[PDB]
């Protein structure tokens, strides 16, 4: 049921140190390529006081090539769909949450997703906006008690060129069972390929295969 191009939408609805938003998103991916685009609108909240890119992963692993030897936990969900949860513990004890619960109908898959972190420094890197991008990173992807986990340690590079830390773990589950692959990687990489000053548009790309 997973076509060879999906469309999307999405709502995420958060607070980060206390700021609530909302952002919809809406883009168009091909699943078995690994690729996706999201046009991503601020619809509350605006101009966001923090950095977008703390964000960029909660805005869906359909969007992965997998090898035909490895079972497709994601695909093989589908037309009922998974739903995942995630913490993002980052080095300097900012710490965040999130959610999504992904369903389909037709050619269109639908995110509905929360967010929410806390304990940011107040003249950090994420507060100050002082992040570029992440890094390209490699997912460890494992069973356990029944569901997908991933594991994955993330890197923003900042402005003047170090680096700021955090740990991914992310619980995957589908809505039906589903056959269980072996243990694997998947390699991603995402990009803001462009966006107004205060990223009250974002459009955002991402590239992931698995091996």
């Amino acid at each position: 049921v997973i076509k060879p191009e999906m469309k999307i939408k999405l709502r995420m609805e958060g607070a980060v140190n206390g700021h609530k938003f909302v952002i919809e998103g809406e883009g168009i991916g091909k699943p078995y390529e690994g690729t996706q685009t999201l046009d991503l609108t601020v619809e509350e909240g605006a101009p966001l006081p923090f950095s977008y890119d703390i964000l960029t992963p909660a805005f869906n692993r359909a969007f992965t090539k997998y090898p035909e030897d490895i079972p497709d936990y994601f695909k093989q969900a589908f037309p009922e769909g998974y739903s995942w949860e995630r913490s993002m513990t980052y080095e300097d004890q900012g710490i965040c949450i999130a959610t999504s619960d992904i369903t389909m109908e037709g050619d269109c898959f639908f995110y509905e997703i929360r967010f929410d972190g806390t304990n940011f420094p107040p003249n950090g890197p994420v507060m100050q906006k002082k992040t570029l991008k992440w890094e390209p990173s490699t997912e460890k992807m494992y069973v356990e008690d029944g569901v997908l986990k991933g594991d994955v340690e993330m890197a923003l590079l900042l402005e003047g060129g170090g680096h700021y830390r955090c740990d991914f773990k992310t619980t995957y589950k589908a809505k039906k069972d589903v056959r269980l692959p072996d243990a694997h990687e998947v390699d991603h990489r995402i990009e803001i390929l462009s966006h107004d000053k205060d990223y009250n548009k974002v459009r955002l790309y991402e590239h992931a295969e698995a091996r």
